[PDB]
């Protein structure tokens, strides 16, 4: 599925993702905008050999099990494929683990190096929330 930009932003609202750890909502759409395009089948293989999945690019290494990923914790235990879904569910809820991690959204390394820092109030704009 691709989202659209406020479709996204209705989605992750109601998910509860709004100023959750303190990051308003247009932090979680420009993530989702540069890590995935809003898609939630897109895959990234990382240099280490692990993947992220989904609309915020979760990682096999450490969140999720792809089955291909040596010394994977899948701290979020769910298989990789579960994070493709049209429904974003699972994705949210392994991404409320991520931030709660100590770096908050950090993690997201197109969050730090597009979005932290700029008027990300502009990712939400005109929509109906
Ligand atoms: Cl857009
Ligand atoms: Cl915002
Ligand atoms: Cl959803
Ligand atoms: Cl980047």
């Amino acid at each position: 599925k691709v989202f659209g930009r406020c479709e996204l932003a209705a989605a992750m609202k109601r998910h509860g993702l709004d100023n959750y750890r303190g990051y308003s909502l247009g932090n979680w759409v420009c993530a989702a905008k540069f890590e995935s395009n809003f898609n939630t089948q897109a895959t990234n293989r990382n240099t280490d050999g692990s993947t992220d999945y989904g609309i915020l690019q979760i990682n096999s290494r450490w969140w999720c099990n792809d089955g291909r990923t040596p010394g994977s914790r899948n701290l979020c235990n769910i298989p990789c494929s579960a994070l493709l879904s049209s429904d974003i569910t699972a994705s949210v809820n392994c991404a409320k683990k991520i931030v709660s991690d100590g770096n908050g959204m950090n993690a997201w390394v197109a969050w730090r190096n597009r979005c932290k820092g700029t008027d990300v109030q502009a990712w939400i704009r005109g929509c109906r929330l």
